[PDB]
């Protein structure tokens, strides 16, 4: 019931939002001559956008009325002065879509909503090893980040 | 300066929300068994994206500063109750995309910026063939939904 | 004479190729994308006859001079689709008549390449005819059910 | 912009009746056994006329009326007597298309016209090429027709 | 327009001293045995003056006469001592390669020369490319250069 | 030593010299509506400049300072008024290119530098088949213009 449809419209928000997030770290990657690293953010950026695309595709399936709610701007890159700076808005992006997909599937088991559950099961096993490819990338960087231009060779050997 | 950086600016925004019309008429048309027409708004809104993508990237190297917007609720899914409705908006919104590129444009224009002018080119040549192709599936639409049914043997062929 | 009928025979197919391309036209502006793109392949067609009689003409010393090719002007008058086959047909039957007439001149004068040269041209008189009737019948049976017509322009 | 639609379908008229000239100047090298300079007239002139189709097909996507005129008898066909005075009309005749484009451009730019103005940037291109190309033909034929029957060997290497 | 013919002049010098300076680059490179930065200057060398040829040749079809300039000895090799410095000469090379293309495009504009403004589209949006690519070199060589060393496994590397 | 250093200069800028001039005969050539040796001219200012790039690359490897000189605006299509004129002043800067290669490797002998001597020869029997070359197109162009308009048809033909 209500909490349900609700929390199922937050998630394709969620997935845009987080989308447009990684389009703002691929702009501030580029203004600032990281190359490797803002085509990486810009892959992310579709990504997030396809997976939104897909729950809403499984809603109109389901019937759970779907509205467009509006994209938010992103927020933290006026801030980013490094890329450490923006892999850790990252990290915690995904760690935010992580718990988003988690409110979404305990509503569902609340529910003993079967299907919705099943279709869950692979973004949970995908956040998985999101989280854990963000949390890596990020130790790099902030390791190689010790030594003044050391970091553009990570962006280099792409 | 100023104005044009602004514009370009908002053109991006106004791609990514033509984007979201586009995915909102693809979701009224498959909540309400429309799947041949919500497939062609699905395919525009993926390419309606791209070309604001290639908006950013040609911003970032020529050292136009994007600051992403926030991209606005659709809103006239709520009242949509006919293919009819939705292409007309449809057409509305290539119509307001066409002005759009044109006001950049006249800026660059003013500006004397022959770079951003050369940019647009393929642009005005794209909204030429966009909004004819949109002009020309409404009069079928029309002219078709005018017998019971009829319609909807459309859809399922072309 | 002979040679005055032959050089408006090319007149005439570059008179009804424009006139197809006028058809052209107004089913483009009036969104039959399919029915413009049928009169479009049949406007380079006609102008094709038309060379093919120039290129005769000029391999028997036949004297072409190359006259006007009129303004279309149904156009101004075609409102639906059926109109515009109506005018088409009317096109076609013209253009079968003045390759009768220049056979019919040519029999008289014993021009027997001429005659051997007109042979294609009259069959597939006969093909393009029947095959504008036909048309013109399936536009005009459709078109009685609002939209109908729209759904087989857009089956091409 | 009157002015525009009245330009832009006069333009149309120019292409069909550079392709009539073109016909001509075939028909004349064909009667006197220049088949190789016949064979190129006849080239340009079903270009010339897929130049006049492309105008045609872009002004009916961008709503500008065209109503097809009168394609005029072409007339230098009664004083040629030589190849050089065909291929010399040939030349004016490309002088006049380009004249007749770049006035199409002049009113395009007062509307600020963006989209024909893009629309017409390669015609103003080949224009150049055009030019060019059958000026140096003149030129040939006029350094060979010096010599009595020299110039039926371009003919023949054609 | 005496004015649009000298500027087209120079924009041929201006192709061919580029071509020049990039030459000496990467003379500079490869006596310091920097072999990879040497053969980017050799590459971008070949296709300044491809540039040089692309405009003359157009010349030649558009009737401006061109008259070859002294090809000036470069200069700035006197001054380079580290590969920064030779980035930063390219970096300004490429700025007045933009700007003597704007300039010719101005005198274009003014003449309202269709032709020559279209040929030079392509340009413009090239001399885009080519400032954001070296801007962006410049700056990983002076980020790479803060490490004694670090740059040289750089040049090996990309 | 000095010398050796100085002529070695020398030629690159001869090697750029020549592809300029080259150049320029392929634009009198392309203004006049000759296509065919335009287009020879041009692949020839191409190759004149690979061989500068040859001579740079060698000193860069021995160590042989080049300071780039300006190349000089050609100078000859000024005065050029029928292919037959363009034809010698290119024939005269082969001859040109072949004397200061002589010159370079005669240096180089009383320099005892066999590596540079070595890296010439390819250069000296280039420059041999280039002069014959040149000097056999010069020859057809002579001959062929003595009738108007016949020159004409071996530009169309051959090239
Ligand atoms: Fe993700
Ligand atoms: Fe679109
Ligand atoms: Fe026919
Ligand atoms: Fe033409
Ligand atoms: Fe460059």
């Amino acid at each position: 019931s209500e909490e349900l449809l609700d929390l199922f419209n937050r998630q394709v928000t969620q997935e845009f939002t987080a989308s447009q997030v990684y389009l703002s770290a691929s702009i501030w990657f580029d203004q600032n001559d990281w190359e490797g690293m803002a085509a990486y953010m810009l892959a992310e950026s579709a990504e997030e956008r396809e997976h939104g695309l897909g729950f809403v595709d499984f809603a109109n399936k389901r019937n759970i009325p779907i509205e467009l709610q509006a994209v938010p701007a992103p927020v933290s890159c006026a801030e980013w002065s490094s890329p450490e700076d923006v892999w850790q808005s990252i990290l915690e992006l995904e760690q935010a879509n992580t718990r988003s997909l988690l409110n979404l599937a305990e509503a569902a088991s609340t529910c003993h909503d079967f299907a919705v559950m099943a279709f869950l099961n692979p973004f949970h096993l995908q956040q998985v090893n999101e989280e854990d490819k963000i949390g890596s990338i990020l130790a790099k960087v902030t390791d190689e980040n010790r030594t003044p231009g050391l970091l553009r060779s990570l962006d280099v050997v792409s």
